[PDB]
C-alpha cells in the first residue's frame, strides 16, 4: 500500500522524525506498508492541534457531541467487512473473527458511550443556609492512548470513546506492528464531524514516539495497553517527568476453574474459547485450566477432540477460525516457552511446533498447543505465553484451588464452571481478578468495567466509570456568609 | 521528655529491628522532643504480614460493626481533642489557638463521616439479555500504605486512614520524620475503639527508607501521598517499578487568589489573609499568588499592610498567638532563599522578610509575615511553591488577562475569586484550572467536598463519597445462564 | 377538512367500537379539522392486552436495541418537524414561530435524551456478608398510561412516552379531546422506526370516559396525567379507588417572579414578558404573579406596556406572528371572567383586557394581552391559576416580605429571580417553595432537568435520570448460601 | 391499666381536645392495658402547626449534627430493647423471644442506617453551555405523616420516621389504634436524644377520625401507610381529594414460595415454616402459598407437620415459647372465617384449625397453626390475605406452569424459591412480580435494602438509599448566564 502518515489536526501530515518503519503481513511475511514514525517533534504539534480541538468539541453542547460519535458508530457499521479485511491483514486474525468482534465491539463501547454523554453530571452538597458545594467533572484536556497489537481498531475504539465522550481530545499512538486501522479510525471520525485536532494518531515506536507522550508536560492522562513488563516502564516515565493520571490494562495468567459437578463438554467448550481464539492472543485468556484430578482424563480426551476441530487456513476463508501470531519474532519467544514447557516436565499433550506445508511456510503459524500434568513452579504457568499454549492443572479440593488460582502477581480475569448456585459465587468471590465469568468466558459488554487486580492494572475500562474517570472533579464552594478572619 | 518512641505494629508497641532512630525537634525552642525509633525493612515485612491478617478479620465484619467501630473513634478523639492539639503544638510549632480548632476537628469529621457511609458502599446489577447479567462488588484492596506530611500531621493520617479502614482495608501509616507523635497516639485510640489488630499500624522513619520500602512492598495494594511536588514524582515511579500499585498524590500549589474590580476591598484583604498566614504560610492550598485590578493595587496593599501589623506571634500556648514559627530551621532556610530571591529579582518588599528576634524567638524557627507587591509572572516567588509566609502582589488590567495568568502555571491544586456578582463569581471560576476552588472565602474543606490537584499538583481525590469508593476495586461477575456456544 | 381519526391500537389504525365520535376544532378559523373516533370501555381493554403482548417482546430486546429504535424515532422527527409543527398549529391555534421552534423540538431533544440513558439503567449489589449478597433490578412497571393536556400535545406525548418506553415499558396514550391529532402522527412515526406492535397506543377519546377507563383498568401500573389542579384530583382517587396504580401529575401553577431592587429593569421586563405571553399565556409554569419593587413599581409599568405593544397578533403561519388565540371559546370566557373579577375587585387595568375584533379574529376565541397593576395577595387573579395572557404586578418593600408572599399558596411549580447579585440569587432561590427555578431567566427546560411541582402543583417529576427510573419498578433480590435456620 | 395516655405534641405529653378516647387490650389475658386519648381534628392541626415549626429548626442544623441526634436515639434504643419489648409483647401479643430480638433491633438498625447516610444526600450540577448550567437541591416536603400497623407497632414507627427524619422533616406519626403504646415512648426517646420539639409527634386515634383529618390536611406534603390492601385504597383517595400528597403504601400480600424439583425438603420445610408460622402469621411478607411438586408433596406434608408439632405456645414471657395469640378477638374471628372457608371448599385440613383450649389459652385470641394442602388457585384461602397462622400448600407440574399460577394474583409483595441449581434460582426470580425476592431463605429485610409491593401490595418503597431520596423533592435551579432573549 502506499506509504502511511501521521494524522494531525483532521489530515494526513508527513512525520518530522525522517524515520519510518514496516508492518508486516504476519500470514505471507510481505511488508503491508511503509509507515512514517512521530518524533518529538511531531508530538508537540499533535498536542498543540489537540489542545486547539479539545476547547472546540468542549464548548459544544453534549448531544452535539452525542450525535458525531453515533454518526462514527454508523459509519463504522457500514464499514464492518472493509475495515476488517484489513485487521485481518495486519494482525493475522481470520476474516472469521474480525467481522464479527473487533469492529463490532469497538462500535458497541462508542456507541454506549456517546449516549451517556448527557447524564455525565456533578454534584451539589449543602453545607448550611448561607454555603453550598457544587462540583463539575471537567475534561482532562488532552489525553494520550497507547494501544496494543492483538485488537487494534477494538483498542483504539475502547480508549477513545470514553476520552471524547468526556470532553477530552486523545492522541492515540498504535502499536508498531498494527497501525493501519488506527488511521482509518481517525479519517472516520473526521467524516463523522469530529473536530479536527480531537483524534489525532501518531504510529511509531513504543521506545521512542510512546516514551514521548509520556512526557509531554501538557498530556494530562496515559491509558496504555501491553504486557505487565512494558506498562512498569511506561507508568514509570509518566511520573519522574509530568505527573499524569493513568489507566493500564496489562497481561494476566487468568485461572479458570472447573468444578466438580460441572458438564465436561460445557467446560471443555468453555476452556478452548479461553486458550485458542485469536490464537491465543488475548490478555483476558484462562490459559491455567484447574480441573478435578478425578475427571482429569475425561476432560484431556474432550479437550484433544476439540483441538482437532481447528482449522487453520486461509485467513479470508469462511471456515478459517485459528491464525497466524502477529509476527515472526512473537513466534519466537512463543517457541521459546513451549520449549521450556517440554524440559520442565509438563506432558505434551498436543501441538508444541509450528504448522508446516504449502500456505504455512510463510506464516508466522504455531500449532494449538497444551500441556498438562503441570505443576504451579513451571515457567509455562507462572509467566504470560500470550500464544495458543493452554495449561491443565490437577486440584483435590476447593480451599485448594483458591488458594493456587490466586498464587500470583496477575489478577486480570477468572471464570468458574459450575452449575450449583452456592459454589458459583462462593468461588468467585473469593477470587482476586476484576473479570470473572461464570459458564462462559470472554463476553466483554461495553456496560462492564473491565481490568485488573495486582500487577495487571491500573484503573478500569467500559462501564459509566470509565467514562468518570476521563474526567477531574472541580470543587467549588459558594459562601454567601460574613467571612471571618483571625488576624 | 517523653519517653523513646517504638513502631506499633498488631495493635501494640514494639522495638524496631533496624537498630537506628532519630529525633524529633519542638520548633518554638529546639530542643529534642522524643527519640523516635525507624522501621527497617523486616519492620515493613512483619507490619504487611500483621496488617494482612487483620484486614481480613476487619472486611469479614459487617458493614454496620465497622461503622460503630470508627464511630468509636471519633468519640475518643473529640474527648481528647486538647491533649492531642497540644502534642500537635509542641510537634509542629503550629499555635494551639489553630491546632485545637481544626486539626483534629477536621480530621475527627472526615472519619465520622466515612464512619457513616460504610453502609452504603455499593456495587451494580446490569441486565444483558433474560438469559445473562453481570453484578459488580466494591472489593477491599487489601494492604494500603499512607505517607503523611508534617504540616498537618493527625489531620492527614485521619484524612487518608478514614476512607482506607470504611472501605474494608488496613493502612499502615509512615508519618513524616518531622512530625512523628501524633500518629503513635491515633493507632492507641483505633485499638481502643476496638480497631482489630493490624488493621492501623503506624512506622515512624525516614523517606528514604521507610517510605521508599512500603512503595517497593509487592504486598500493598495502594499507596497514598501528601507531600511536594518532587517527592511525589520519586514516589509515583517506585510504585510502579517495583509492583504496579494505585495512587494518590496531593502535591504542593501556587494558588491563584482573584479580586475582582466590583470587590468589598477590606474582605479581600481578609480571605487574602487567611489565603497565606495561617499555619504560618505552611499550607498547600494557600492562595499565594494574589492578583488585584491595577486601579485597587494601592488601596488593597494598605489593608494587606494594616492587617499584617495585627499578627500576633508568641507563646504557643497563649489564646492570642495565632502565628507560630515554621516547622524546622532546614525549611526555614528554605524560606529565606525564596525571598532573597524576591528581593534580587526586583520584587517590592512591603514588610517582612526576615528572622524575628529577641528573647522567645532566638531558639524557634521564626520567619516575619512577608508580603511582596510588583511582582511578574517570571519572578522565582511567583512561579514556585515557598511554604512559608510569603505573598506575592499581582497588578492586572482585565478580566482575560487573570485568567490566563492565573492558569499559566504546572500547579493545580486551588483557586479562588472575590465578588459580589452572580455571573463574574461562577464565570470566571469555570475557567480556572484548579480542583478546590473558593467564592468569597478560603480555606474550608468540608468532609463532603472532594479535593485535590489538577496537573502537577496531584493524582485522585481526598474526602467526598468518591474516596470511599477509591479505596475499594472493582470486580465484574458475569453469570451467564443460557447454552455457551464454541466456535471450536 | 382531514379523513376521519381511528384509534391506533397494535401498529395500526382501527375502527373504535364505542360507537361514539367527536370534533377537533382549528382555533384560528372555528372550523372542524377532524371528526375523531372515542374509545370505549372495550377499545381500551384491548388496547391494554394489545400493550401487554407488545411490551414482552419490547424487554426482552437488548437495551442498544431499544435505544437505536427510539433514535430512529428521533430522526425522523427531526426530519418532519415542520410539517408536524404545522398540524400542532391547526389543532391548538400556537404560533408556527412557536410550534416549529420549541413543540417537536424540545420533545425529540427528551426522547432523544432518553433513547442513550437506556444502557446506562442499573441495579445495585449490597454484600451482606460472605454467605449472602442482596442484588436489585429495576424492571418495567408493564403497561402505563398517559393522559396529555392541550397545551403542548406533542411534546407532552413525548414527555411521558419517551422514558416510560425507554424504560421498557408500553405506554397507552390519551391526547385530550380539543388536540388529538399530533398523538395519532407520533404513533406512526414510533411504528416507522420499528417500536414493536403494541408498545405505543393511542386512544382518542373524553376525558369523562376514555380517561376515567384507564384510570379503572386493573392492568395499568402507572398513570402519568397532566393539566389542571382540579382534574388532577379526580383522576388521583380513581387510580386508588380501583387498583393502586403509581401516579405521577403536572399540575398548574400560580409562579412568582422576583424583581430585586439592583435588577436591570429591562432584563426584568423581558422575563416577564416571556414568563407571561408565550402560547398566549397557556403555559403551566408562567410566572404570572410578577413582584416588583415599590420604588420601582412605576418605571418597570412603563418598560411593560412598551413591549406589549409589540405582542402581534394574525395570520398563524407568518413568520412575525408571536401571540395566538386561545384554545376554545369556553377557555376564553373563562379568561374573561378573571378579567372581570380584577377589574371588580379593584386591581388597576394597566393594557389589554378585551376579546380581539376585526377581519381575522372574529372567528378565533383572541383575548387581547392583559396586565394588571396595584394587585394584592387576597385578589381572585393573584390567588388562581387563570392559564390566559393575564400577568398580575404586586410590590413590595423587603426581601423576607417577598419570600413569604411568594410561598404563601397552595401551588408550587415554578419561581424566579431577577438579581445579578450571587448571594441575592441563590439566598432567595433557596427559600423559594417551587420545583422549577430560574435565575435571570424563565422557560427553558432541558432534558437533564427533573421538572415538576410542590404543594399542590403536582407528584413526582419529568425529565432528568430520575424519571427513568421512576418508570420502573426495584425488585430486590437476596441471595443467601449459608444454611438456613428455623426457630422451629 | 395504666394512666390514661396523652398525645405527644411539641416535646411534650397533652390532652386532647377531642374528648374522645379508646382502650387496647393484651390479647393474652383480654385486660385493659390503657385507656388511650383520640386526636381530634383541632388536636391534628395543632400537631401540624408544631411540626412546622420543628422543622425549620432541624432542618437549619448541619447534616451531621442530625446524624449525631438520631444515633443518639439508636444508642438509647439498644439500652432500652428489654423494657421497650415487653411493653410490645403486652401490647401485640407477640412472644418476648421474638420482641426482643427483632423488633426494637431491627428498627433501630435502620434508624442506625439513615443517621450515618444523612450527610452523603446530594443533589445534583448539569453544564448545559459555557454560560449556563443547572443545579438541583434535594429539600425536605416539609411535614409528613406516617400511618402505622399493629403488627410490628415500633419497628414500622422506626422504619418510616427514620428516612423522614434523615430526610430533615418532621413526621406526625399515628399509630394503629390496637397497639398506640410503643409509639409514645418512641416520641420521649426521640425527644430524649435532641430532636427539637415538634420534629416527631404522635397522635392515636381511630383511622376514620384520626387517620382521615391527617390525610385532609393541607400542608402536610406526604403520607406514607402501612395496613390492609382495603384500607389503603381508602387512605390514597383522600390523599388526592383534599391535597395532592406524595404517597407511600406498604399493602398485604399473598407471597408464593416455590419449591423446586432439586430442593432438599428439609430446608423447604424450615423456608415454608419461618415462612407463615413467626409472629402466628402476622407478617405482610408471608409465603402463604406453598408451591411443591407433585412428587414431593406427601413426603413434605409430613416434614411440616414434624415441624409444626414442635410450636410452643405458653407464657409470652418464658424463653421457649415461640407462639402468640393474635393481635385482638376481633382478628382472630376473621381468621376463623377463612379457615371456615377452607374447609368449605374442600381444602384438607393437615393440622390445626381451630382455637387452643385450656387454662391459659382460654383468655387469649389464640389459634393453632393450621396447614392446609391440596389446594387450588381459585380458593377463598389461596386468593386472599388471611393474616394469620394459616398455610397453604399447592402441587405444581413444571416450571413454566408455576411462574404463571405465582404470578396470577393482583398481590405483589414478596416471593422465594428453594434450588441449588445456579440457573434454576436467578432464572425463575427474574420472572416473579414481587418487590422483595428470596432465594434459598425468607424473611430478612436488611436496613440497605428496598422492599415493597409491585400490583396492589404498594406504591413506592422503605428502606435503602433510595427511601431517604424518595422523602426529599427535588428544585431544580438553572442559572442563566447569558444575555436573556424575549421574542416580544
Amino acid at each position: 500500500m502506499a506509504e502511511q502518515q501521521l494524522y494531525i489536526h483532521g489530515k494526513f501530515v508527513a512525520a518530522t522524525s525522517g524515520k519510518t518503519f514496516e508492518t508486516i503481513n504476519p500470514a505471507t511475511g510481505e511488508v503491508l506498508a511503509t509507515v512514517q514514525a512521530a518524533g518529538r517533534e511531531d508530538v508537540d504539534r499533535a498536542v498543540k492541534s489537540a489542545q486547539q480541538g479539545q476547547k472546540v468539541w468542549a464548548a459544544m453542547s453534549a448531544m452535539a457531541r452525542s450525535r458525531i460519535l453515533r454518526k462514527a458508530v454508523d459509519i463504522l457499521r457500514e464499514r464492518n467487512d472493509e475495515l476488517a479485511r484489513l485487521e485481518t491483514l495486519d494482525t493475522g486474525k481470520p476474516l472469521s473473527e474480525t467481522a464479527a468482534v473487533d469492529i463490532v465491539t469497538g462500535a458497541d463501547v462508542l456507541e454506549y458511550y456517546a449516549g451517556l454523554i448527557p447524564a455525565l453530571e456533578g454534584s451539589q452538597i449543602p453545607l448550611r443556609d448561607s454555603s453550598f458545594v457544587y462540583t463539575r467533572r471537567e475534561p482532562l484536556g488532552v489525553v494520550a492512548g497507547i494501544g496494543a497489537w492483538n485488537y487494534p481498531i477494538q483498542i483504539a475504539l475502547w480508549k477513545s470513546a470514553p476520552a471524547l465522550a468526556a470532553g477530552n481530545a486523545m492522541i492515540f499512538k498504535p502499536s508498531e506492528v498494527t497501525p493501519l486501522t488506527a488511521l482509518k479510525l481517525a479519517e472516520i471520525y473526521r467524516e463523522a464531524g469530529l473536530p479536527d485536532g480531537v483524534f489525532n494518531v501518531l504510529p511509531g515506536i513504543g521506545a521512542e514516539t510512546g516514551q514521548y507522550l509520556t512526557e509531554h508536560p501538557d498530556i494530562a492522562k496515559i491509558s496504555f495497553t501491553g504486557g505487565v513488563a512494558s506498562g512498569k516502564k511506561v507508568m514509570a516515565n509518566s511520573a519522574a517527568s509530568s505527573l499524569k493520571e493513568v489507566t493500564m490494562e496489562l497481561g494476566g495468567k487468568s485461572p479458570l476453574i472447573i468444578a466438580e459437578d460441572a458438564n465436561l463438554d460445557l467446560a471443555a467448550d468453555i476452556a478452548m474459547m479461553a486458550n485458542f481464539y485469536s490464537s491465543g492472543q488475548v490478555c483476558t485468556n484462562g490459559t491455567r485450566v484447574f480441573v478435578p484430578a478425578k475427571f482429569k482424563a475425561e476432560f484431556e480426551h474432550k479437550i484433544l477432540e476439540r483441538v482437532g476441530r481447528i482449522r487453520a487456513g486461509d485467513l479470508f476463508a469462511d471456515d478459517t477460525n485459528f491464525g497466524p501470531l502477529v509476527s515472526f519474532p512473537h513466534r519466537q519467544n512463543v517457541l521459546r516457552y513451549i520449549e521450556s514447557g517440554k524440559s520442565e516436565g509438563a506432558r505434551l499433550l498436543c501441538g508444541g511446533d509450528v504448522l508446516k506445508g504449502e500456505g504455512f511456510d510463510n506464516g508466522a503459524w504455531v500449532a494449538p498447543t497444551v500441556f498438562t500434568d503441570c505443576t504451579d513452579d513451571m515457567t509455562i504457568v507462572r509467566e504470560e505465553i500470550f500464544g495458543p499454549v493452554m495449561s491443565i492443572l490437577s486440584y483435590d479440593d476447593e480451599a485448594e484451588v483458591i488458594r493456587r488460582a490466586n498464587a500470583t502477581e496477575y489478577g486480570l480475569a477468572a471464570g468458574v464452571v459450575t452449575p450449583d448456585l452456592n459454589r458459583a459465587h462462593r468461588i468467585i468471590h473469593q477470587l482476586e481478578a476484576g473479570i470473572c465469568w461464570i459458564n462462559s468466558w470472554g463476553e466483554s459488554p461495553a456496560e462492564m468495567p473491565v481490568g485488573g487486580y495486582k500487577h495487571s492494572g491500573i484503573g478500569r475500562e467500559n462501564g459509566v466509570m470509565t467514562l468518570q474517570s476521563y474526567t477531574q472533579v472541580k470543587s467549588i464552594q459558594v459562601e454567601m456568609g460574613p467571612f471571618q478572619s483571625i488576624f
